[PDB]
């Protein structure tokens, strides 16, 4: 269990790479390409129909991607069939979370959204203003943590990695898991230096 | 094709009676349970995060139910499994949105919802009063055609099994459920006299 963590971090973030659906230079680059005005006003007369089709689709894929994320940590093929829909019934949402916090760019309250960047007015025709202003402020005070790459792969681990979940059959199992993941997360944090954060989130 | 199509009536009638979730005869009933304002304020003061997750609770069962209606109808075991998955994306909304204005009470604008019923209020937790807004107003204008229930199985039948929808293996198959469907549901608006409903829907 020195050279076993060591392996398990990098696994951890090589998953995440490789199930990650944007590559972050590309996220960061691409702040400058703003939707104009035209574009978001093209958005915002859509039909509330049209633009929940949409946005669910992005939102579906989105938790696909984190599905095959879950399923390359090493033990989750190894729990029942029950246990893998529960982690993942109480997880995704919050790993689809922080991982578009790396396409908000806080700097113009912006997000990254069908090739562009653009404001929470791109999203005025679903009907959801007050939702879609928490979800922000939720990307916003996140990105003030300046999570790494290898960071967001660890800490999105152990969010659906979380034995305390309601209707587990294997907890023992899961707390395993956790517990080496909660290793490699603390050991990552110490030879990085970012011990810092632990207190802040 | 006369006794065929009335079998297929009492079938699709009764494949929607047994996958409806609630008997309207308990929605009409209870009508009068209205929430009072503490319990309105109770689910207004529960966070976003509480309120989507037991609203996608009762969504996902919602849906679940839908599925088992359309697995109940002729042909649709039939289809390849992309065809059936791809009629449940493009109707299952519908149909849950048509099954809800059963739970609607156009007299004084509440739904069924937890037991009681209750206003667009309810579901200020959600950030999504527009959105609500026009879930409403589509269940008041469905609800002014005053659907049967045997016509809400026939309708919903439809809605799932159209022939139109983008991503289709055997558009020719579908073409003839649809067709049988088509001929069910104008047959039994025939015998209930009940015409006058095609022209407004
Ligand atoms: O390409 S996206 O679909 N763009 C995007 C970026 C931000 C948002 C939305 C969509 N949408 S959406 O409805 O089309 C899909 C969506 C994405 C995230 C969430 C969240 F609440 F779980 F975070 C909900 C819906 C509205 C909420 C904010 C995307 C999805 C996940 C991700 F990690 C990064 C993204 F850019
Ligand atoms: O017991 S319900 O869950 N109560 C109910 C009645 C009306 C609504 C909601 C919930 N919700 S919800 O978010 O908790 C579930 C929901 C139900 C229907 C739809 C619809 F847009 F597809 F119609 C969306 C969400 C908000 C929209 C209006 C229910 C669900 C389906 C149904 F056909 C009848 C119901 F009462």
């Amino acid at each position: 269990s020195l050279t076993e963590i060591e392996h398990l971090v990098q696994s951890v973030c090589k998953s995440y790479r490789e199930t990650c659906q944007l590559r972050l230079e590309d996220l960061l680059r691409q702040r400058s390409n703003i939707f104009s005005r035209e574009e978001v006003t093209g958005y915002q007369r859509k039909s509330m129909w049209e633009m929940w089709e949409r946005c669910a689709h992005h939102l579906t894929e989105a938790i696909q991607y984190v599905v095959e994320f879950a399923k390359r940590l090493s033990g989750f093929m190894e729990l029942c069939q029950n246990d893998q829909i529960v982690l993942l019934k109480a997880g995704a949402m919050e790993v689809v979370l922080v991982r578009m916090c790396r396409a908000y760019n806080a700097d113009n309250r912006t997000v990254f959204f069908e090739g562009k960047y653009g404001g929470m007015e791109l999203f005025r025709a679903l009907g959801c203003s007050e939702l879609i202003s928490s979800i922000f402020d939720f990307s916003h005070s996140l990105s003030a943590l300046h999570f790494s790459e290898d960071e967001i792969a660890l800490y999105t681990a152990l969010v659906l990695i979380n034995a305390h979940r309601p209707g587990l059959q294997e907890k023992r199992k899961v707390e395993q898991l956790q517990y080496n993941l909660e290793l490699a997360f603390h050991h990552h944090l110490e030879k990085t230096h970012r011990q810092s954060i632990l207190a802040k989130l």
